């Protein structure tokens, strides 16, 4: 856990917000995405059927409504969000080296400008999934009419009540970061004058 | 045997060539024809195979390749060829039946005129059997590209060899019988003067 609380953004000069309620949020996404990755939508795939006797049309239509898997998504966020957390914990490994072998307004600037960067990679990607998928909820049934496929057929999508909860856990969760990461910089703007 | 002469032409004006003749290669392709109708034309369609997975590219590519059959197309030859002396068997019916209720020129001229059409028609089955299948021989693969078939795919045809025996067999016997009609028409004109 301790490795998770180093991705999550903890630093000397981070609040109660950041230290506290961020870290645990970051951990409850990274359980909910290991427990849900290859248990329920690991037959995504596998068991998309359509009703044609039409050659390639279950890869074609898959790939028309699937561009990229909701976890492969998640996975992406979760990766370009703690980024920064471990670029600002190297430089802090770095001064400290530069110190041993031989100030503080550095380091804060260095906090609130990867929190920035934060927030900003959690609302590209909440805006791309909005973009890709319009509705939290997935439906059973879908209408694919791309070549190959002979006029309009009907393809039937894999556990869609069970991602439809897995999405609505993994949005509230992202929207409780971006509303955490505001108040974040905030209250450190407020603190400082 | 009787009908099959009768539909031959047979006419008290007949040289020996129209009655000994030509009736007799009429009996033969009509033998030969109910010989070969379906023991090996039978199955042309239910054993023709495509190399594809593609729906429905058999049977257009049969379709595309066989117009009409060899079979139907001896048969109708055979039917148009035999009209013309019925009807003039019916003629003749028809005067005896006027005299007997109550010239020789007439008749000569509905005979003459009789064997021109069966002349026209069986020429113009030959032309018509030429542009369709311009060869003999019936080949073993054939190339298919028309929809819904993908790029080109290869067929193969139903005993092609044993179906180019029979073609050259029917081609042999209606060529003889333009000859000998063209011998008869010639054979009457001599006569006449």
């Amino acid at each position: 856990t301790g490795l998770y609380t180093l991705l999550s953004g903890v630093n000397r000069h981070s609040t109660a917000i950041g230290r506290v309620w961020l870290s645990v949020i970051f951990i409850f996404r990274i359980m909910v995405l290991v427990v849900a990755a290859e248990s329920v939508w690991g037959d995504e795939k596998s068991s998309f059927i359509c009703n044609t006797l039409q050659p390639g049309c279950n890869s074609v239509c898959y790939d028309q409504f699937f561009p990229i898997s909701h976890v492969r998504l998640w996975s992406l966020q979760l990766i370009l969000v703690s980024t920064p957390a471990l670029l600002v914990a190297m430089h802090v490994a770095h001064q400290q080296h530069i110190e041993k072998k031989m100030i503080s307004g550095t380091l804060w600037w260095t906090y609130v400008i990867s929190v920035v960067f934060r927030l900003l990679f959690e609302a590209v990607f909440m805006y791309v999934f909005y973009l890709l998928y319009p509705g939290y909820a997935m439906v059973r049934l879908v209408k694919c009419d791309v070549y190959p496929c002979p006029n309009t057929v009907d393809c039937f999508v894999s556990r869609p009540t069970e991602k439809t909860v897995f999405t609505v856990f993994m949005l509230a969760a992202s929207g409780i970061c971006i509303i955490l990461n505001v108040a974040e910089v905030v209250y450190l703007i407020i603190r400082a004058c």
